């Protein structure tokens, strides 16, 4: 959840 990743969908970190 939030804009980047983390999540299934979404969340606050980047795809690294």
């Amino acid at each position: 959840g939030g804009p980047l990743a983390g999540e299934e969908i979404g969340g606050f970190n980047v795809p690294g």
